[PDB]
């Protein structure tokens, strides 16, 4: 193979503490003292938090601090952040100038405050009605948990054509965005008398509303 | 770190050689010479399969090759297979404590035509203004491989903070839709003369602008 043993997962709660386990053989982890662990947020580059075992650079936090025992590394995260959510990689050198990754790690951060979103309707810009065009836009944002479910209607008549929506996904602040779009042409956008945006997340519905009337 | 670019998205059929780039910013970019390559198929670990610049660990096949020019990296395969799929990363120093990554490359096998994305940036809607709230939306569309960088100026000047951007969500027409927003002040937006959104997909750049306008 060559894989160091990772828990799938390790929950805890804000201001808790996690530690997660590596564990290899004599050969990598139980060889070397070259046990670095990565964080990597979905969708992005990995980030390096700890290098060298026990060894923290530049900014890493303090409540993250890794240390090993005899063919297993750990990492412990205390006082866990909401940011602490993401997947944990370890390495281990083994020789031959050769790296042996761990299986991942999905940390888990329990009991965040809930935020309903935040609806943002755009009605078709100037440019765009100039070249022939109408799509509106449903900005959804800063929401948690996770999942939302978006309906339109034209004139408060119901809207299935056309409407492209966006899984949500985490912001700089773990909350969700997403966006659902409605492109249509110059000529029904005016021939409405409204089109809102219906967004249900966690059971409270927010409806947002735009008229082809605003000076925008 | 002195950040180290890669193109967003990188695809071909089977058979082509498909090379990415890696630029470094620094004295070389993240500083000098030890940069390696790393695979990430989906869902799993990373897997370093280049290592200063041109070396391959053993288990890496051929097609892999690496290189460099001043500030500039490349990783090629040749005669792409379907396993090749998968995102691709660049790093830079174990030398010290800082070893940034790169922003990650996705090579994609081409399963259909491939489609530069569709801008469409939308200025903060007159109810919104009304509001003491100021949001631009840049709404990115029909775009294949699923993979965009997006950038954003305020008069020339790129912004900074304020910006989250979706993750490219599969439309229904089996294309990919992404989205970011700007958060300003009806202050900050009016402050400005334009706004830029520039959209990046595979040797295509996009970009729009808005200008604050008023009505009242």
């Amino acid at each position: 193979p060559s894989a160091l043993t990772q828990p799938p997962s390790a929950s805890g709660s804000l201001g808790q503490s996690v530690t997660i386990s590596c564990t290899g053989t004599s050969s990598n982890v139980g060889g070397y003292n070259y046990v670095s662990w990565y964080q990597q947020h979905a969708g992005k580059a990995p980030k390096v938090i700890i290098y060298e075992v026990n060894k923290r650079p530049s900014g890493v936090p303090d409540r993250f601090s890794g240390s090993k025992s005899g063919n297993t590394a750990s990492l412990t995260v205390s006082g866990l952040q909401a940011e602490d959510e993401a997947d944990y990689y370890c390495s281990s050198y083994e020789g031959s100038d050769n790296f042996v990754f761990g299986t991942g790690t999905k940390v888990t951060v329990l009991g965040q405050p809930k935020a309903n979103p935040t609806v943002t309707l755009f009605p078709p810009s100037s440019e765009e009605l100039q070249a022939n065009k109408a799509t509106l836009v449903c900005l959804i944002s800063d929401f948690y948990p996770g999942a939302v479910t978006v309906a339109w209607k034209a004139d408060g008549s119901p809207v299935k054509a056309g409407v492209e929506t966006t899984k949500p996904s985490k912001q700089s602040n773990n909350k969700y965005a997403a966006s659902s779009y409605l492109s249509l042409t110059p000529e029904q956008w005016k021939s409405h008398r409204s089109y809102s945006c219906q967004v249900t997340h966690e059971g409270s519905t927010v409806e947002k509303t735009v008229a082809p009337t605003e000076c925008s």
